């Protein structure tokens, strides 16, 4: 029987009686209004905890702009049953005024140089602040021994990595694979707009995602060559290119001698649908 | 039971994973060396709220180096460490800067507390704070003590690592250590050898007033003006030239309100070529 709490003080106690128990504690953070990505996510807490703990908290910090705030929907009861269908242990589902009681003007932050300002965060600034802040409040509240995110945000996924190391966080943080079709295809929203014809061709964007994972795990390192190559391979299946990169997966940045870790981001055109997808990949040890 | 001293990271990692599985109560004391009497009243309280203490001694370049008037001889780490050993601590944590900071500061992830680090002594040091409250935190994730011992001295800090304590949610004890006295009430000071024997036998009316005022205030009474000006004619009166009185919100550092749960009573006189200076914390009833 699930338990869903709300306030800092009932959870501590639960954190605390759960230590004396000695059980290993998985935390899936989340923004509530969930679907099948985040079930995923709760399988792989629980094959890897005693006890799963998600929570659901619509973060104001973390919010760029105040409308789309008040538009983020609100779903408590569906996510409580889906959660509670997948066997889930504990959900924590606070009020704003209980994780910030006097609002955010005053709120101490957690904030990570260069990985919060870059990319998409240029464009938001305080979004990742937000993201980091929240995430290290939850992390100090629950101390799990395992917490999960979806690789589809490849740049908080890396923000996360980058503070635990930094602040010395004990924490296992494990990148769960997003669900992808039989074919290869990333399962998400904008798979509406494809006409039968262009659903055959889709899977296209992951094979040529593919192909450079290949050739950079094997020693290609020609990354402009690599990239064209790509570009052409996409037109000529019928996308149309919009954005090709290649980055080392921990730092964002370009690829350098020392990298372990590369992703992959691309994004492309399907007449009037613009598929995006990225991959993570080992190159060293 | 014999003293240990760590140097790194992973070898105190280990120690801490023994410590929690074994349910041993962990206390800390964060420091930055250059260690005197006043640091051992910290140990005395620590050592007596817990089964274990740890000290941690690192010169953290985050922060700005401000000198203690306690000190008149810099120390050795043997030194500090020869103190410790006498004083029955349990560990010590030793790091050289690579180690905390292998890679330097320019992308290190920082905790930010606003307004407490930018108002008084932080206005001068842009950054300082920032730097106390980071590897605080980092020294927090790293250990995971239930008590941690700050001094009364230093309020400012104090503040604001209990701020950053509630806003982060750490489930840690935060102890304010009062400050060592004379037998009479005269708080220890270089300033002390500046007053002559008579201005001794005066000196101990810097504390009697204070304890006037937080009576005073464990009273209820929140006319300030006038409680801070009969101090004054209290202080002038006995042969003091008071200089500066403020009572102020201990927690905030701003004005009493309705809400004010903690209140620091700030006190300095010039007594003969000395000006006395001195604090005390009150709790709110």
């Amino acid at each position: 029987a699930m338990l869903i709490i709300e306030t800092l003080p009932l959870l501590r106690q639960h954190i605390r009686r759960l230590r004396q128990e000695g059980k290993r504690v998985a935390l899936v953070p989340t923004m509530g209004n969930l679907h099948d990505g985040h079930m995923k996510l709760v399988d792989e807490a629980k094959a890897r905890a005693d006890v799963v703990i998600v929570s659901i908290f619509v973060n104001p910090m973390q919010f760029d702009r105040p409308d789309d705030l008040v538009r983020y929907p609100r779903t408590l009861q569906e996510d409580c049953e889906k959660l509670n269908k997948r066997k889930v242990d504990y959900v924590f589902a606070p009020a704003v005024e209980e994780i910030y009681p006097h609002g955010l003007e005053g709120q101490t932050y957690v904030d990570v140089p260069g990985l919060s300002t870059m990319l998409e965060g240029a464009s938001r600034p305080g979004h990742f602040r937000g993201v980091s802040t929240i995430v290290s409040k939850l992390f100090n509240l629950i101390q799990p021994d395992i917490a999960c995110f979806g690789e589809k945000d490849f740049q908080q996924l890396a923000l996360i990595r980058k503070m635990v190391a930094d602040m010395s966080y004990d924490i296992e943080i494990v990148g769960v694979p997003i669900i992808r079709a039989k074919d290869g295809l990333a399962l998400s929203s904008r798979n509406a707009y494809l006409t039968a014809e262009q659903r055959k061709i889709a899977p296209g964007l992951y094979n040529v995602m593919n192909s450079i994972a290949e050739k950079l795990i094997a020693g290609n390192r020609e990354l402009q060559e690599i990239i064209a190559i790509a570009e052409q391979e996409l037109n000529e299946k019928g996308f149309r290119a919009d954005d090709i990169q290649i980055r080392d997966a921990d730092t964002l940045l370009e690829l350098t001698e020392t990298s372990k870790r590369a992703v992959i981001l691309a994004a492309a055109w399907l007449g009037q649908a613009r598929l995006i997808d990225n991959q993570s990949v080992t190159l060293a040890q």
